[PDB]
DNA sequence: CCGACCGCGCATCAGC
DNA sequence: GCTGATGCGC
DNA sequence: GTCGG
């Protein structure tokens, strides 16, 4: 929060063009702007100052000159005002709507959260169950919930087989005090980046899950990756908690400390953790580490340990899951 | 200038 | 059916 | 939109 209208203005500005301009990168752009502000531990007073940290360029030190004189930007106050892009922007944060399916939607006259309604039949199953819950995804997570989620979850996977290991991951194994969603890294003995010696590793867990209702909703779901919804049970009389997104990754056992890596993000900081090992001449996937060959395609799996033989590779110092939040 | 910008699972579609 | 490309989301 | 080479 230290320099939070900078970060807030570039996040919007983010959204913008992932949203409505369908520009990825420059997406990215903004969001390793804010990244590298929010850390950044004193108060920006110029888009000079800020324009010295990497990811800061000629365009963002002018709007945080502008924002710091002004307390606003008048591209986003424009941009607040047009109503393609205030629609289309709304309709992406339904879970299952993306940039694309977001105008289509408006150019079909379908702008609000009452046209979706009216309109269920024109929606994959996915956006369906994201505007089910739409209010409900919006709320955070506290961590205490977290923790009786994880107990739930733990407890449940261990009575279809004690040799499954759930890990929770995400924002939690970062030590967050809140969570957006639920992540969970699972492994078993028979699934391995050598043989699958048990099929339907994966689903055993999900019906568990459904049969304790747990999980509510499925978004997708295959042999490796489950998205879903879940709740906690609530009590006599007690109002019911919110409906929660939940992901479930099963990874090859021996491949273990590649996937919480990869689970335990953040998503930033996976982009440029990854971006590091390729200027390092190596290749990072929530399996393996590989070099790059004289040529630059992959070559075999480098033997891991642990998360910190990763980091070695690339020459980085080791970085705890709670200093990995950018 | 000028790319190169992380890497991948599942859903859905077009074209054979 | 299959393969491949595209959307979306992690 | 930013940056390295
Ligand atoms: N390589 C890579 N990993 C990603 C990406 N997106 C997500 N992950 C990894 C990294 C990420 O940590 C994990 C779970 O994704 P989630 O979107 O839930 O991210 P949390 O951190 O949990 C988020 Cl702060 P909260 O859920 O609390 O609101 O997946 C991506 O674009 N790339
Ligand atoms: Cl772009
Ligand atoms: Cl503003
Ligand atoms: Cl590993
Ligand atoms: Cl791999
Ligand atoms: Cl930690
Ligand atoms: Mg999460
Ligand atoms: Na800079
Ligand atoms: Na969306
Ligand atoms: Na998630």
């Amino acid at each position: 929060t230290l320099n939070g209208g900078i970060t807030d203005m570039l996040t919007e500005l983010a959204n913008f063009e992932k949203n409505v301009s369908q520009a990825i990168h420059k997406y990215n752009a903004y969001r390793k702007a804010a990244s590298v502000i929010a850390k950044y531990p004193h108060k920006i007073k110029s888009g000079a100052e800020a324009k010295k940290l990497p990811g800061v360029g000629t365009k963002i030190a002018e709007k945080i000159d502008e924002f710091l004189a002004t307390g606003k930007l008048r591209k986003l106050e424009k941009i607040r005002q047009d109503d393609t892009s205030s629609s289309i922007n709304f309709l992406t944060r339904v879970s299952g709507i993306g940039p694309s399916a977001a105008r289509k939607f408006v150019d079909e006259g379908i702008k609000t959260l009452e046209d979706l309604r009216k309109n269920e039949d024109k929606l994959n199953h996915h956006q369906r169950i994201g505007l089910k819950y739409f209010g409900d995804f919006e709320k955070r997570i506290p961590r205490e919930e977290m923790l009786q989620m994880q107990d739930i979850v733990l407890n449940e996977v261990k009575k279809v087989d004690s040799e499954y290991i759930a890990t929770v991951c995400g924002s939690f194994r970062r030590g967050a005090e809140s969570s957006g969603d639920m992540d969970v890294l699972l492994t078993h003995p028979s699934f391995t980046s050598e043989s699958t010696k048990q099929p339907k590793l994966l689903h055993q867990v999900v019906e568990q899950l459904q049969k304790v209702h747990f999980i509510t909703d499925t978004l997708s779901k295959g042999e490796t990756k489950f998205m879903g919804v879940c709740q906690l049970p609530s009590k006599n009389d007690e109002k019911e908690y919110p409906h929660r997104r939940i992901d479930i990754r099963l990874i090859p056992k021996d491949q273990y400390y590649c996937g919480v890596l990869y689970f335990t993000g953040s998503d930033i900081f996976n982009k440029n953790m990854r971006a590091h090992a390729l200027e390092k001449g190596f290749t990072i996937n929530e399996y393996t580490i590989r070099p790059l060959g004289v040529t630059g395609v992959a070559g075999e799996p480098l033997p891991v340990d642990s998360e910190k033989d990763i980091f070695d590779y690339i020459q980085w110092k080791y970085r705890e899951p709670k200093d990995r939040s950018e």
